[PDB]
C-alpha cells in the first residue's frame, strides 16, 4: 500500500532515551521509515526549546493534504544545518525511535509510504 494508518506514541522530549535516527539525512529518513513499519517510532511535539533537545538530522512528519478515518496524511522532510530535503505542510513532530518511554498521548497518521 502507498500509504500505512499508524498510532504514533506522542514522548515528553525530556523522557526520549534515543534522541536521533542518525548521523545523514540519508540515515535518519531511512530509520525513520524503518521504525515506522517496525511500530518503534515515537513523535515529539515541537515547542519552544525541543528540538535543541534532540540530535541532528531530524525527521519531522508534516502534513501532506487537508484526513481518512481520522488520520492524518503526512510524508517525512529531514533537516540538517537549516537545509530540509523534502516540500511538505505544517510539521506535526519530529520522529524518534521509541524504546519503551511511556506515551502522554497518541497522533493517528496515514503515512506515505
Amino acid at each position: 500500500k502507498t500509504h500505512v494508518q499508524l498510532s504514533l506514541p506522542v514522548l515528553q522530549v525530556r523522557d526520549v532515551l534515543v534522541r536521533g535516527f542518525g548521523d545523514s539525512v540519508e540515515e535518519v529518513l531511512s530509520e525513520a521509515r524503518q521504525h515506522l513499519k517496525d511500530g518503534t517510532c515515537g513523535l515529539v511535539e515541537v515547542e519552544k526549546g525541543v528540538l535543541p533537545q534532540l540530535e541532528q538530522p531530524y525527521v519531522f512528519i508534516k502534513r501532506s493534504d487537508a484526513a481518512p478515518h481520522g488520520h492524518v496524511m503526512v510524508e517525512l522532510v529531514a533537516e540538517l544545518e537549516g537545509i530540509q530535503y523534502g516540500r511538505s505542510g505544517e510539521t506535526l513532530g519530529v520522529l524518534v525511535p521509541h524504546v519503551g518511554e511511556i506515551p502522554v498521548a497518541y497522533r493517528k497518521v496515514l503515512l506515505r509510504k
